[PDB]
Parts: C-alpha cells; sequence; structure tokens
DNA sequence: GTGCTTCCTGCCAATAACG
DNA sequence: CGTTATTGGCAGGAAGCAC
C-alpha cells in the first residue's frame, strides 16, 4: 500500500508507512513486508527470522561457510563481495568494479537455491 | 577514522500461478 | 499449457556498529 508521486514524466512509488520511494512497484512490495511481516523468512538452521528472502540466504550462507567470491589474481575465496573487493582493492589495487572481470562468482552448492 | 557486518533496491531470469 | 504474475539473486553503495 503506497500513493504515487509524477515528477516531471517519471513515477515514484512512496510507502505510507516510512516514505521512502522506489522506481518500481515490485521493490515498494519487498520492502513493505518488513512493516506488515505477512511473509516470515525463518534460518532453517537457527532461531533468526527475517523480513525479506534474500536476507535469509545471505544468513544461511554464513552458516555453511561457503566461499563462493574468488579472486583471479590469486584463487583466494572469499564469502560475500564485500569482502572479495576489499581484498582485490587493498592487495591487487584494482576495482572489481569494472572493466575486467577479476573475480568469479560461484554456483551456490552448500544448499539449494535457484540457479542461474 | 578503520574495518567488519548487514541492509537496500533497480534490474530481470527463474519459477510459479492461473484459468 | 501458454501466458500473465511473483520471487528473489546479484552488484555495489549505504547504513549501522564495535573498536
Ligand atoms: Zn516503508
Ligand atoms: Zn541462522
Ligand atoms: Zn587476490
Amino acid at each position: 500500500d503506497h500513493y504515487e508521486l509524477i515528477v516531471d514524466g517519471r513515477v515514484y512509488y512512496i510507502c505510507i508507512v516510512c516514505k521512502r520511494s522506489y522506481v518500481c512497484l515490485t521493490s515498494l512490495r519487498r520492502h513493505f513486508n518488513i512493516h506488515s511481516w505477512e511473509k516470515k523468512y525463518p534460518c532453517r538452521y537457527c532461531e533468526k527470522v527475517f523480513p525479506l528472502a534474500e536476507y535469509r540466504t545471505k544468513h544461511e550462507i554464513h552458516h555453511t561457510g561457503e566461499r563462493r567470491y574468488q579472486c583471479l589474481a590469486c584463487g583466494k575465496s572469499f564469502i560475500n563481495y564485500q569482502f572479495m573487493s576489499s581484498h582485490i582493492k587493498s592487495v591487487h589495487s584494482q576495482d572489481p568494479s569494472g572493466d575486467s572481470k577479476l573475480y568469479r562468482l560461484h554456483p551456490c552448492r552448500s544448499l539449494q537455491i535457484r540457479q542461474y
């Protein structure tokens, strides 16, 4: 539940509770579950419950210890983008953020997500 | 001010629902 | 079963937090 804000040509969708704005309605619905708790996303490994599916997935990867992000310069693997990127910038003085091609994201094998 | 941890949201492929 | 709707993984910047 939202209202629309049209500014010179562009449409925005504004959340009725907290006023955040979204370029698409799908994002607003996804976000709104933080207010409504209509859907629940429980960790299958512990007691934590998450308002978004992606948050639970990232959390469950912490539990298994799977390292999907691999630096292609030296072979070292990392649990997420942030560690992969911080390693490449400090050790290799390169930005994985383009254009290059400096890391590999492996498929998730330690549990079953959608692939991709 | 450093660095770890978790969150956020546009984009769109994968999957599900629907009649 | 073909076709319209939903789900959620990804990048990479932002925010939150302990030191
Ligand atoms: Zn909101
Ligand atoms: Zn857990
Ligand atoms: Zn490296």
